[PDB]
């Protein structure tokens, strides 16, 4: 048969600074979809909205619903765009669900809204997409051009960066 | 792991300030990426890749061999990216390196460019893939020996 | 002599949505300076900072100070970038200063920060620069591709537009 | 006053597919300008202005004459903007209109372009200047009969 390009990555959007839209800022349409629109993909990426909340407003119940959506996807490569304030809490929660054992689940986002000049967003999305495809099964944070183990990571609010504990 | 980036020109770096090859766009993207790790950028060429000769490819291969880093990104034009990747794939000196070639179909300084996404994807690939030579474009990893540029499609494709 | 390009326009910056930047957004460096940097001007434009306040927070005293900077300029063509929330109050105040009688003074700004995609800012700066050069002496607001008389204008916060009192 | 905008191509409108002339950039700028007044945009040409003949200039003159509006902006390439402007300045049919020509030295779809600024400036000029034909570029108003394009300066300059 003629070659069929697969679509092995599914993306979930859960809000955050990456998606803030001043058109100060509040959470608008997912910025990840703008980046993939112009990525000239060989395949395609299904993109599904889970939430538009600021990550500091996430409850235990919000994390559980995200775990259930991730767990029910047919894809084994998952990228979750999210705010950076509670990305570590969501990542640690997902890491303790056995329903995710066979999946590579990467969380990412941006410190500068994608719709603001000089944003890290487009770089981070490309980096995180590749990380979701290439890393062994597990839950990871992809930021600053590297991979973080959620159990050994914290968000430094002052410096706007993830760092090792 | 420490990453070394080489720039050999191409559409990704075309500037209009038609277009012609300007300063490497990858340096603009990495500047706002807020990187944690060791990364350095080295300029090799501003040629349009259609003009690359066998001697240009051999010079690229020796330059990549000068890097002690084992994770390499080369930004390049798409017209002869496959020829450079296949040549590099046959150099025994590079056998322990992960070498990824990437670029852009639209200049990074033009609106709606794939460049920033491609640079992020390619940086991860150069850090995560096993030793070998790869093209990272269109959100996937190509094997150079089994890839061509399909000008009809506007994409790299498997042979 | 070899021709000398004049610099007949002076720009003052007083903050506003036009200048908001990520650090939500807050008032950063003047966006008007980024627009003029790439405008390939034949002349130049002297750009002076007066304030980084959100315009809601401007007092009687803030307006009086802006009136003094504008009045002491040598140039007779002046653009003031400003927040839109109290642009009408500033414009009305300047309109009552006899020291500005021979000057063309235009206020402008943006409803979307210049550093955000799909901003009105660069258009508004070009339109307002031309308005400051070409209108008769007076005080005006240049927004939405037109010229408003501050005495007959209000900001519609709800609608995001300047409009007449008709 | 109602403004009519004509697009005749030029660097301002060049897009990636080097660059070639694409959809009018003026329509992208006016879409986000939150305009209060009446403005309409009409496409005339996508030529590079070096290729315009005396017949092309005469066609542009009659198109401008078809507008009932008295305030006109024409976006154009800079290579023969002076030739078009001088030609229009000699048409008695246009004597009651304010006709402003503008464009950009960098395409509007390229980073660090003069285009958006030039469009705002030129729209104001078309609304505010006395009847006549003008070039609005570099934040000033040029008299076409006393203007040249100085490729050495990269600016229009007075004679």
């Amino acid at each position: 048969s003629m070659a069929v390009s697969p679509s092995p990555l599914r993306i979930f959007t859960a809000g955050g600074t990456i998606d803030k839209d001043a058109r100060g800022l509040v959470v608008g349409d997912p910025f990840v979809a703008e980046v993939l629109k112009t990525a000239r993909l060989a395949g395609a990426v299904s993109i599904v909205a889970l939430s538009r909340k600021d990550s500091l407003d996430f409850t235990e119940a919000d994390r559980e619903a995200i775990g259930r959506a991730v767990g029910q996807a047919v894809e084994d490569h998952i990228l979750l765009t999210h705010g950076t304030d509670t990305m570590v809490e969501t990542a640690r929660y997902l890491g303790g669900l056995p329903e995710l054992a066979g999946k590579t689940v990467v969380l990412s986002g941006a410190m500068v809204p994608g719709r603001v000049g000089g944003s890290d967003a487009a770089f981070n999305i490309g980096f995180a997409c590749a990380a979701a495809l290439m890393l062994a099964p597990g839950v990871y944070i992809a930021m600053h051009g590297k991979v973080f183990d959620p159990a050994k990571t914290r968000k430094n609010r002052g410096l706007g960066r993830f760092e090792p504990i």
